[PDB]
């Protein structure tokens, strides 16, 4: 189904994500300039991420503008991060004044695109099904992307 | 592209639509059930719509949930509105709760469906382009959908 | 609903066309150049058809390279053509090498594409739901399609 | 892109299929019972084939009726098979009565699904884009699906 995502928030799925699911996360606006305001934290972070029942962070997309990378982790809850996995920003939006992130569900690893483009492969580390996602950014902060998602679940037989 | 509409705002399209344009409303909340509030106005009244360069509401597609009704108008910029031409409120949105108002673009008609499935055919009355997209709701009342709407223009195939 | 249709065939449909129902006929081949051979109807003509359970043709889309025109009609079963409606043929094919016709049924009229482009509306003539769809040609020519063509039938919906 | 692919031909692609090319065998038949006529081979086998500019066969997916299984594996050409991967028959089609077998490709890897839905991944195991698609059967049977599929190349941007 579709669901509206407001930056700062985690919205429910109606249903876990059965396999091969396909989550993408639209957005109306895109700017890739880092955020004027910094902030406290001092990371440039705007991040969506795929949740599982208990809370563990299955899949946690960031975008690092001032850091030219994309970063990639599971966070289980409570817990701290893992260890991330990175790959250049520069070259992966643009095509699309709207752009999309669309992660794929395989057995194993998760296939993240960039306006329907695959930009990478991330093994899967923590268990469970996707039951939420969320769509947050460092305290301060603007985002890439408009302040609001349309994030749609969807399976290969719905696109067919 | 897509676009994030908001309640009581109008978004501009990246460029005017072209002939057979396909505009999908998209919310991810169906609340059938009449405004609580209804406000001065005495009509619960939310509403999206096409508007073209010069502010004139092509076609005006309103959710009248205490009327049991879909009412669809145009409107010139700075008059008034149409001759209202509509049609059952029931029975289209159901209970699916991503609710959707698609509109199909033809020379001489809007072609309109609910959840993809084609409820009226509306005859244009007003020259011009749809430019720009507009969901709005009278004063003080909650409407039957997410107070954001995405809202994609595309056409048939690629 | 997929479906194969050979030139020189007719094919049922699983199920009647329902209300805004879409049919695609894909082919993967174009060539717009007259068949090489005009043959003794002296009428270069290849056709996909549009029939109902009584075998009227409901919308006949005709190609017809030497007359530079599609040629849209109905054709009661049994019974003469009615009067035809052209557009011409220039300008339709085609951005791409795999052309297709779909159709778009709507209550009075159907909306015809070429590449997924409208090209016309052709009011409804004939009663009853669309069951079966031909492709056809006159004896002795070669189509400008593929002698094969798939048929899909699909709904706003699906999509 | 739409390309015809009749029983026991080889089709080649408009290019080499790209980074995550989707390829659709579509069937406007499905006919599990085996076949009736068995032939001189004495192995119910009808199959589908991604390959290469040098003919090997990158992926071959074979249907076998009388042994409840599907039967993966890659053949470089003029050459003898590699280990087979099997999964059952069984629960994969009947869903729909136009079934097909559609691969997404990967880095390392080939995602199978059977009615859109996800059956196998098998991992790659010859080097070469995918050029051409082929339909083939044992000698003196009949096939699962129809005599002739619609192959459907596409990319994820495109649906
Ligand atoms: C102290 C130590 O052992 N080494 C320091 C590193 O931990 C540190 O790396 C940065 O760590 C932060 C906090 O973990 C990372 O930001 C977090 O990233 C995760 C996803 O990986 C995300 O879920 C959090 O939202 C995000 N936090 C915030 C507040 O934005 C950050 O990416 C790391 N940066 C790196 C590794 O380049 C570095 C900081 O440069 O310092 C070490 O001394
Ligand atoms: C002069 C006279 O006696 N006529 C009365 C009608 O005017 C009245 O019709 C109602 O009028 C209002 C105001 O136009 C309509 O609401 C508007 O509907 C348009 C779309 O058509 C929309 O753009 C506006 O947002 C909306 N305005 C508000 C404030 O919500 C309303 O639908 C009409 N209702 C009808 C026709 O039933 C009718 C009864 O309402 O009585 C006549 O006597
Ligand atoms: C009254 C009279 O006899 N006048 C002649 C016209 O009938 C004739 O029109 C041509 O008629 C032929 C045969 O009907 C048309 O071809 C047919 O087109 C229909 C669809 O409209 C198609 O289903 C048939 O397959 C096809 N027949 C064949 C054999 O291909 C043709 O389009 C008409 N051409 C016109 C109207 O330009 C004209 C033709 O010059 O001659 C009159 O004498
Ligand atoms: C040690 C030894 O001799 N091994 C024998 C196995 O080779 C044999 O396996 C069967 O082999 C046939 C022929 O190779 C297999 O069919 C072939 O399958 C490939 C794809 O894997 C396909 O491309 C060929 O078209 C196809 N050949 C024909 C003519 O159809 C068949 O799947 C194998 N069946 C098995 C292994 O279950 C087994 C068979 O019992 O015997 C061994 O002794």
């Amino acid at each position: 189904m579709f669901h509206i995502l407001r930056l700062e928030s985690t919205v429910d799925l109606s249903e876990p994500l059965k396999d091969n699911g396909i989550i993408v996360f639209q957005s109306d606006k895109l700017d890739l300039e880092p955020s004027p305001n910094l902030g406290p934290t001092g990371i440039d972070n705007t991040n969506v991420n795929l949740i599982n029942a208990k809370g563990d962070v299955l899949l946690h997309i960031g975008i690092r503008r001032r850091e030219n990378a994309f970063v990639f982790n599971s966070i289980p809850y409570g817990e701290s991060r893992g260890p991330e996995e990175r790959i250049p920003l520069e070259g992966t939006f643009g095509d699309r004044r709207d752009p999309s992130i669309t992660i794929f569900d395989h057995p194993d690893r998760y296939q993240i695109m960039i306006d329907y483009k695959t930009v990478y492969y991330y093994k899967k580390r923590l268990e469970g099904r996707c039951e939420k996602v969320s769509y947050k950014i460092n305290e301060g902060q603007t985002p890439p992307f408009s302040d609001v998602l349309g994030v749609t679940v969807l399976y290969f037989a719905n696109v067919m």
